[PDB]
């Protein structure tokens, strides 16, 4: 082929190679968001179980 | 330089990087579900801790 | 247009694009490692809440 058109079939495949990343990207962005919340939200757990198993050490004398 | 090099040059060029983002996608993409895995099995610990701590409490009375 | 400026305006476009893409991966990297992080700590926390909720156990006698 000449050039110009194997130039136009390389950028028009890396147009649709950029869209299909891009895609991707921004599901990974929203999957690390849902992880985020899980992991705030897991920290919280973790802290009041800490709070309640103090409050049980306290309730038996455990030190 | 002429414009068909140029354009030669700087699609070549493009096309290794994005080769190189796809692989690192595909990479984060990965890391990501292992890090899910992680966080199911967290939630799964937590809750069970949780359950521990009720039955402990019931035990010795602590509302 | 003539096809060599067509050209030489799809490849700026898509080198701006992967500049772009290629600053979010590496900002979604980062943030995973973080994340890790604090995956890696919670499996702490939880791992001494298991040792303490076992130790409560025992001095209760809850099998």
């Amino acid at each position: 082929e000449d050039k110009v058109e194997e130039l136009l079939s390389k950028v028009y495949h890396l147009e649709n190679e950029v869209a299909r990343l891009k895609k991707l990207i921004e599901n990974k962005k929203a999957d690390m968001k849902q992880l985020e919340d899980k992991v705030e939200e897991l920290l919280s757990k973790v802290y009041h179980l800490e709070n309640e198993v103090a409050r049980l050490k306290k309730l038996v004398g455990e030190r």
